[PDB]
């Protein structure tokens, strides 16, 4: 088993405990810096859109390490190439954040931790017929990350819980393990317009919780879109799950991995785009 905030089971473990493959030389979050990464003008601006066929219901869970929401299958998309084909369908949305407003996120950028990252799971559908396929096996996973960070002065409107519905109230102490909610859908194209959608880090990593499985093309934006204090203090609000040290939720992000470990046997490249 694994946790956050038990020395025991906690992420100094997991290389030995997950040897496949928290053990590997590809692992996610990394440091992303600016200065070291090179720029690609290939890589176009991403879309994320929805199936409007698609009538069921979303989720979300108490997971015991992070509040995940589930989408229905067939539903929500990415598209990296600016075709609107179904080559990547998400999964998943979940987040990484802080006992504090200083830190939370798992990927930092030029050494800077934002409050708040959201993780948004697909599947590389163009290959893979189902999460299930794909989620073990090689080139399976995009993931999307979306920092985010607190503003004093701000509408309920201009902020991500607009995109969030507000999770329909249910980031509360009385979210238990492993309750589950039916909730209002999330509208991923609203979040995803609160910020630059061409303008990004790109490498390929890992999952970061174990097992860590290296099979994930990563996309993080530079730009975060906007919370409040009120929004980020709702998260801490959940319990941890009983593997966990700490009562309430928070410090829920792995430490940072370098990208290219002494031991790599062939170097990855930090990648970034912008607009055209
Ligand atoms: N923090 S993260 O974004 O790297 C990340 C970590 C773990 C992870 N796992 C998933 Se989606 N597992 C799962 C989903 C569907 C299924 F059919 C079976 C298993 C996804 C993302
Ligand atoms: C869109 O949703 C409909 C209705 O649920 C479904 O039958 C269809 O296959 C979905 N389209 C894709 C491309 O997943
Ligand atoms: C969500 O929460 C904020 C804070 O209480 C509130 O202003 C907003 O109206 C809520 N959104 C709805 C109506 O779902
Ligand atoms: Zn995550």
């Amino acid at each position: 088993e694994w946790s956050y905030t038990n020395i025991l089971t906690g992420p100094e473990t997991w290389h030995e405990h997950y040897k496949n493959m928290c053990s590997g030389y590809y692992q996610s979050p990394i440091d992303l810096k600016t200065d070291i990464s090179t720029l690609d003008l290939k890589l176009k601006t991403v879309i994320i859109y929805r199936n409007t066929s698609s009538t069921e219901t979303t989720t979300i869970q108490n997971n015991g390490h992070s509040a995940e929401v589930k989408f229905p299958r067939n539903t929500w998309f990415i598209s990296f190439d600016g075709i609107l084909d179904y080559k990547y369908e998400i999964i998943q949305m979940h987040f990484h954040w802080g006992n504090t407003d200083d830190r939370g996120s798992e990927h930092t950028i030029d050494g800077f931790r934002f409050p708040l990252e959201g993780h948004i799971v697909s599947f590389r559908r163009q290959m893979y017929s189902s999460p299930s396929e794909a989620i073990g096996r090689p080139g399976g996973l995009a993931v999307l990350g979306i920092m985010h960070q607190i503003v004093e002065s701000i509408k309920y409107e201009q902020t991500a819980f607009k995109a969030y519905n507000n999770f329909s109230g249910v980031l509360n102490s009385q979210f238990v393990p492993p309750n589950n909610s039916t909730i209002d859908d999330i509208n991923l194209a609203l979040l995803l317009s609160l910020l630059n959608p061409s303008r990004y880090f790109r490498y390929l990593g890992s999952l970061t919780t174990p097992p860590c499985t290296e099979n994930v093309l990563w996309t993080v934006f530079i730009d975060p879109v906007l919370i409040t204090r009120e929004q980020i203090n709702l998260f801490r609000n959940l319990p941890y799950g009983s593997n966990e040290k700490q009562t309430r939720m928070g410090d829920n992000f792995r430490p940072i991995q370098l990208l290219n470990p002494i031991d790599t046997l062939a170097s990855r490249t930090l990648y970034r785009a912008t607009a055209r």
